[PDB]
């Protein structure tokens, strides 16, 4: 096991509200790690510690170019340490808010990639629950990694479980059947896709508000709209899968799976099989 010696730490990456993520770099390689950094006081405390070993156990089954990696874990006296990729471009949302809206191009490759990485995460039985763009990073090569899976769900194949019953997510992005049926299923994460997409092109998440109770008021109503010079085949996209009904969206296990979703006109350009070795177009 690694120890918090072997390490030089750098500039914090980011704050949570339960961890750090500090820049390290490794002495012995002089590699460079995100390494999560949580205090098992705090955890512990404030029952966080359900988060925790849902994160290390669902980023433990996860091998995928779109994801962030879990390398290693450690602890010493008072923390828990997490090596993780570093993402070293930020979040999608930083360039969301400073470019304004995608182009088509922009737009249609990064949902290809969150496309790629949903169908690699839905086959294996995990819902992430809290896709949003602040929790998909994007590496030196401008490619997207998924990250933040304490809230996420490893669904039980035993049980051919499809809904899950923790109430986690984040208010602009949560499905209508979290707040309505107070249950999850894959389907949920094809709902944040949607809002995601929207967002690429309108600059803004759909269910906008001040305060949660209207965005989830607004939710379960179905009450958005699109802007003006919105991708006629983004939107039909987006309406495809903003759609109440959970079994009824592109993508889902009841519409028959990724097949016909990466099969939608809007990725007609798309060669899916080596997006992660492709060159991102510039935004
Ligand atoms: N692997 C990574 N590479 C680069 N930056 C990262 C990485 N993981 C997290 N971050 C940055 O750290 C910030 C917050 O990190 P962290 O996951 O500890 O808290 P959070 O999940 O955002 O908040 P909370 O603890 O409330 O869930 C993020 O905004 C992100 O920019
Ligand atoms: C092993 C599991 C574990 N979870 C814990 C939570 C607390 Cl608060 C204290 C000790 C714990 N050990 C473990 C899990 C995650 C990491 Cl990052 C390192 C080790
Ligand atoms: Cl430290
Ligand atoms: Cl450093
Ligand atoms: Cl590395
Ligand atoms: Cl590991
Ligand atoms: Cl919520
Ligand atoms: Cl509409
Ligand atoms: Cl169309
Ligand atoms: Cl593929």
């Amino acid at each position: 096991k690694k120890r918090p010696e072997d390490f030089k730490f750098g500039k914090i990456l980011g704050e949570g509200s339960f961890s750090t993520v500090v820049l390290a770099r490794e002495l012995a390689t002089s590699r460079e790690y995100a390494i999560k950094i949580l205090e098992k006081r705090h955890i512990i405390k404030e029952n966080k510690v359900p988060y925790v070993t849902r994160e290390r156990d669902v980023m433990s089954r996860l091998d995928h170019p779109f994801f962030v990696k879990l390398y290693f874990t450690f602890q010493d006296d008072e923390k828990l340490y997490f090596g993780l990729s570093y993402a070293k471009n930020g979040e999608l949302l930083k360039y969301i808010r400073k470019i304004g809206s995608f182009d088509e191009t922009c737009t249609r490759f990064y949902t290809a990639e969150i496309v790629s990485a949903l169908e690699y995460l839905h086959g294996k039985g995990i819902i992430h629950r809290d896709l949003k763009p602040e929790n998909i990073l994007l590496n030196e090569d401008m490619h997207i990694q998924i990250t933040d899976f304490g809230t996420a769900k490893v669904l039980s194949p035993e049980s051919k479980q499809a809904r899950a019953n923790s109430f986690v997510g984040t208010a602009q992005y949560v499905s209508p059947e979290l707040l309505t049926e107070k249950s999850a299923c894959k389907s949920s994460d094809l709902w944040a896709l949607g809002c995601i997409i929207y967002q690429l092109v309108a600059g803004l998440p759909p269910f906008r508000a001040g305060n949660e109770g209207l965005i989830f008021a607004k939710i379960i109503k179905l009450e958005y709209d699109f802007p003006e010079k919105f991708f006629p085949k983004a939107r039909d996209l987006v309406e495809k899968l903003l759609v109440l009904d959970a079994t009824k969206r592109l993508g889902c296990e009841e519409m028959e799976g990724y097949g016909p979703l990466k099969a939608h006109p809007f990725f007609e350009s798309v060669t899916w099989e080596n997006l992660h070795q492709q060159t991102p177009p510039k935004l």
